[PDB]
């Protein structure tokens, strides 16, 4: 029964490895010189379909709360978001390259220690 | 056995590291995405992530983590280059996206720690 319990948390690990993932790819385009708005929508329809993949395969109270919270929160974000579009957040994009090198560097970092984790 | 115990030890350690350091950094970004941006804030919390990195370089027993690490740090210090521009010139027109931002990563490291719970769990 623990190891039933490990594949579905392991499932939720992965959904929010995804979902942070996208929120990072949103920021990204956000803080470029000229944000692409299709490449944002893409962006956004990504989340929500993660988050809906893992809130219907999720059998487990906290974390469909948690998950029902995720939305919440994001679609909150998603109303606030065309008003960095319409007025960019940056002359070049330094900032936006450099952000994405640390954070996929960051991601990176914590995918490598959980399979340290999973192999053992 | 317990060797197996002591590696999990050190592969949490990292996951703990790397929780910190991305929740450091959205934390610089919170305050970046601000109308007016406190530099003073910024500051501390760069000097914050600078810390737990360092300790993190210092103190990570597996070696592919210890290098990653350096990775890390590396592009941390290219953030970092490129940071005054957003704080010294800030577009932003209000709070709103900074705080709809905030709300939604906490949520979000919520939602990875309670996972992580459960995978903690599960494996004893």
């Amino acid at each position: 029964a623990q190891e039933q319990r490990m594949s579905h948390h392991y499932a939720t690990i992965e959904v929010s490895q995804q979902l942070r993932q996208l929120l990072g790819d949103q920021l990204v385009i956000l803080l470029r010189e000229t944000p692409d708005g299709q490449a944002l929508e893409r962006s956004q329809n990504d989340f929500r379909r993660v988050l809906e993949q893992g809130r219907a395969n999720t059998v487990d109270s906290a974390e469909q709360a948690a998950l029902d919270g995720v939305r919440d929160a994001y679609l909150q974000l998603q109303a606030h978001t065309p008003a960095l579009l319409e007025a960019p957040m940056a002359d070049n994009d330094g900032f936006s390259e450099a952000f994405n090198g640390l954070r996929l560097r960051l991601q990176d970092l914590q995918q490598l220690a959980l399979a340290g984790i999973s192999e053992a």
